[PDB]
């Protein structure tokens, strides 16, 4: 049969998952068919369903609870007298690690900006409401009293002012007929948007620097600058109009951006021209530039001798 | 700049073992090698997440164990932190990449040399040849094997040639897990995989258990009363078996009465790749016109057989 998925499963020991086949049925005559495979290249065994855990509904499959066992490739088929289709959606089942109320590997992620509005949501928990819900937050893994800043609402929580302190994981509870759902995100804060462009550190935008290098020599010409958190860091050296791919590809090269510092992030990168054979061509005045999203910053060196 | 999501290249290793990242920009997106590509004024830089939504650190490699070599990143060994998701950025006045490379590190777990969800899978037919290889090695450039986690005398049936391990007769005992070892200056490089043998193919069409080909069971039921028939069938290795229901020209979709419908088909039995599968056929408020023959087809590649029920009374 035709053979093809891009939904994958994460889900903790103990907490009910419903797989549904990515594609009325018992009318047409289809019959419908699992398989389990655990690997790319396995046996895809035939599944015979039990009627305590797992359970044969509709066009999904209930796990109440799931087990390690669980764990693998589900591959759903359709067949008929002259029809026939199958799609394999993979699940995953682990253990939270050592005291901890959910699993590292699985888990969401979330940035924030220091002094801004930012709401955390319970994803991914559709298939577990009914009729048309209650939901407990913890931090930590634990219960906390939260403050009059932080609210509530509707399978969503929101920070009105976030601070350095409201970093960590944030997990979110459901209840599911003596069952428990926990969907667990986690939060970094960073220092908020620039509005500035970067600054200058060496060389500095009005002192105009002097390097002396003697001909056949080597020079090092290395900018420095500070970029506040706003894409890679743009810093780059250029020699009056012709960029660094134009001259003399031989003996003139660029050396790749490196971090000196990273915090909250704002990074202050640092990049290094080189010439080798130095010839009178070379001397001039060389310029590195420093942009970002506000605005462009250059400074100057003078290459001598 | 212009982003590829994921790579559907992966990594999954052990930890305490090295690995090589390489950014797949230079080998399989891009032709330009990362010597000619840097001559232009291009500049790489990496970025590790761990995850989609992260803050995405900029790394500062200033390692023993993590080293920049070109369009590459070495770990010497792994470690537990290093698993997630690393991103390499191309740098221009106005051009720029990026892709992203998953990195899994995990632990052998209670007393065994591999990692369960981490290991290779192959399947082979019983007394035919089949070969199993070092996959996946490189970079790292002798092997010895284990069987289930030891070491073991092989059988001249059993043959060793460079990177890969053959059984020139496959037999039901020589199942489970095969792991290949490398040594990698005082580093170990271990790639598991599993074996499970099946039953060759058929060459015979499927049989028929219930009803049997030739003995045109009846069933009796009384008017506006309820009707089971079940067909049983064996499907020997050979996809989904095919077996069906037919009401003489007709088949079970065509008749569609909301009172008849036809059930799921269920496994009673499986053994190396061998089915016993089982389908019934159900009527409900049955009337004088859904008395008759009713046959049960079974199909595989070489044949289809069918046998017959009488519904009467
Ligand atoms: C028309 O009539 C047919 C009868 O031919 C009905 O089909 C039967 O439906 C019943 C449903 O109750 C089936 O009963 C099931 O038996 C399965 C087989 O047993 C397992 O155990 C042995 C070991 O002894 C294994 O070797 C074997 O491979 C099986 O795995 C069970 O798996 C079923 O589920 C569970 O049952 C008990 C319930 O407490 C659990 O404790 C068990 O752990 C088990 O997981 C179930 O018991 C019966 O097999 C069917 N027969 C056939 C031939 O298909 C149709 O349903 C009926 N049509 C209707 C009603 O519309
Ligand atoms: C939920 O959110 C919390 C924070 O809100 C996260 O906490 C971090 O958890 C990780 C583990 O996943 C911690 O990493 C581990 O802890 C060690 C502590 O680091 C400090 O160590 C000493 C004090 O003991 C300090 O002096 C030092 O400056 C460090 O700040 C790490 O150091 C460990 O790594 C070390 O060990 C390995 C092997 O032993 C070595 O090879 C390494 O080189 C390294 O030395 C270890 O990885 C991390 O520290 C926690 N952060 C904080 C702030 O406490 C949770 O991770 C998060 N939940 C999940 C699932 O991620
Ligand atoms: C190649 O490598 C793979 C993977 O490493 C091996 O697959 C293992 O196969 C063995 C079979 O010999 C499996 O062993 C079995 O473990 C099960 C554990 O389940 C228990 O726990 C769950 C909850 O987590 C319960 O629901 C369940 O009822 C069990 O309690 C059990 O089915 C068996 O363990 C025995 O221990 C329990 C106590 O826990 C006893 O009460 C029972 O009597 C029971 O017999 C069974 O032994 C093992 O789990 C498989 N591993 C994985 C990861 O799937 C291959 O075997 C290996 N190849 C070869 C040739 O060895
Ligand atoms: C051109 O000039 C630039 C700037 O002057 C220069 O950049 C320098 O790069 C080197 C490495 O390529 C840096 O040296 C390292 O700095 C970091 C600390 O941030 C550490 O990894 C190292 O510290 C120790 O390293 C050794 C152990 O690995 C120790 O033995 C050693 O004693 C150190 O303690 C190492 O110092 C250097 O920091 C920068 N320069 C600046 C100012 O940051 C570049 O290399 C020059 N040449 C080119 C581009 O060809
Ligand atoms: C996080 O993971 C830990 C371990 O991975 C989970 O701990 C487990 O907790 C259950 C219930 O408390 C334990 O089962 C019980 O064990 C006691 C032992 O006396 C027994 O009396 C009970 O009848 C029941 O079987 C289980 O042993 C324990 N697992 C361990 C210790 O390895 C924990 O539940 C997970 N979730 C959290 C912390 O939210
Ligand atoms: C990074 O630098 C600039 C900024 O966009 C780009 O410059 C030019 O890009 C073109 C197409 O990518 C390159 O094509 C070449 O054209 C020459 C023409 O003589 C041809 O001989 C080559 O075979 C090739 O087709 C061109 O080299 C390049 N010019 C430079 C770098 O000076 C560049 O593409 C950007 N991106 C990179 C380098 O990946
Ligand atoms: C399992 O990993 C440990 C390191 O945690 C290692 O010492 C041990 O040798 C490994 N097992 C085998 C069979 O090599």
């Amino acid at each position: 049969c035709t053979d093809w998925d891009i939904k994958k499963y994460q889900v903790l020991v103990g907490e009910p998952v419903r797989i549904k086949c990515a594609l009325l049925a018992q009318s047409a005559g289809l019959s419908l068919m699992w398989y389990k495979s655990s690997g790319p290249g396995d046996f895809e065994e035939p599944i015979a369903f039990d009627g305590s855990r797992m359970s044969k509904e509709e066009d999904s499959i209930w796990f109440r609870p799931t087990l390690l066992q669980d764990s693998g490739l589900y591959a759903c088929v359709i067949r008929n007298s002259t029809y026939c289709m199958k799609v394999s959606i993979s699940l995953t089942v682990g253990e939270n690690d050592t005291g901890l109320c959910y699993n590292s590997k699985m888990k969401y992620f979330e940035k924030a900006e220091l002094s801004k509005s930012k709401e955390i949501s319970c994803r991914d928990i559709e298939d577990f409401l009914l009729p048309t819900p209650e939901i407990l937050w913890y931090k930590e893994c634990r219960t906390k009293a939260w403050r009059p800043s932080i609210v509530f609402k509707r399978d969503t929580l929101l920070i009105k002012e976030v601070k350095e302190d409201d970093i960590g994981n944030y997990t979110c509870e459901l209840k599911y007929g003596g069952f428990v759902v926990r969907r667990t995100t986690e939060l970094t804060v960073t220092a908020p948007l620039t509005d500035k462009p970067p600054k200058l550190l060496y060389p500095m935008e009005s002192k105009l620097t002097v390097q002396e290098t003697q001909l056949g020599g080597s020079a090092n010409l290395t900018c420095r600058a500070f970029f506040g958190y706003s894409v890679s860091p743009l810093i780059y050296w250029m020699k009056g109009e012709k960029f660094i791919e134009d001259l003399d590809e031989n003996r003139v090269w660029e050396s790749d951006i490196r971090i000196l510092k990273e915090h909250l992030g704002e990074q202050e990168v640092s990049i290094s021209l080189i010439v080798d054979s130095v010839e009178e061509g070379d001397l001039g005045n060389y310029s590195c530039y420093v942009e970002n999203g506000n605005g462009r910053r250059h400074a100057s060196v003078l290459l001598h001798k």
